[PDB]
């Protein structure tokens, strides 16, 4: 599913990752922008073998089970595959475990160096909300 940009704002709320650990609802809505391009179904393969899954980019040496990162955790207890469905719920649910590891949001390179410090809050004009 290729969310639309208010659509997944209203789904990524009422998940409750809005302020979720203090990073406000743009700040969400900009890394799945750029991490998945709003698409559930997006994976790219890593240097290391591992792989990031779904609209926001989980990474399996650490959060998902996909068989083929030999070494890795599995720290939201999932398969990956479950990181690609069109309900965001477990998603969500581990992107929260991620942003309560140490790092907050700079566990997704994409917001770090296009979301971070800019103006967040723009991701969610004209949404209801
Ligand atoms: C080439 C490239 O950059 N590719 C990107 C992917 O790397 C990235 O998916 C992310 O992958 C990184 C690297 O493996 C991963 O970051 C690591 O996360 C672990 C777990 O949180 C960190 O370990 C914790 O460190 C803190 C602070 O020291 C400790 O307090 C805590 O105890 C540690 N936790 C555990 C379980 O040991 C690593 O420090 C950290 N490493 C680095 C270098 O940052 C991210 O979690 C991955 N992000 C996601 C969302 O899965 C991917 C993201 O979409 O993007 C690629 O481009
Ligand atoms: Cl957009
Ligand atoms: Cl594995
Ligand atoms: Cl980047
Ligand atoms: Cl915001
Ligand atoms: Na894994």
């Amino acid at each position: 599913k290729v969310f639309g940009r208010c659509e997944l704002a209203a789904a990524m709320k009422r998940h409750g990752l809005d302020n979720y650990r203090g990073y406000s609802l743009g700040n969400w809505v900009c890394a799945a922008k750029f991490e998945s391009n709003f698409n559930t179904q997006a994976t790219n393969r890593n240097t290391d073998g591992s792989t990031d899954y779904g609209i926001l980019q989980i990474n399996s040496r650490w959060w998902c089970n996909d068989g083929r990162t030999p070494g890795s955790r599995n720290l939201c207890n999932i398969p990956c595959s479950a990181l690609l469905s069109s309900d965001i719920t477990a998603s969500v649910n581990c992107a929260k475990k991620i942003v309560s590891d140490g790092n907050g949001m700079n566990a997704w390179v994409a917001w770090r160096n296009r979301c971070k410090g800019t103006d967040v809050q723009a991701w969610i004009r004209g949404c209801r909300l």
